[PDB]
């Protein structure tokens, strides 16, 4: 989830 968020942002 951490990296999913970083990707989105
Ligand atoms: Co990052």
């Amino acid at each position: 989830l951490a990296e999913a968020l970083h990707q989105a942002l």
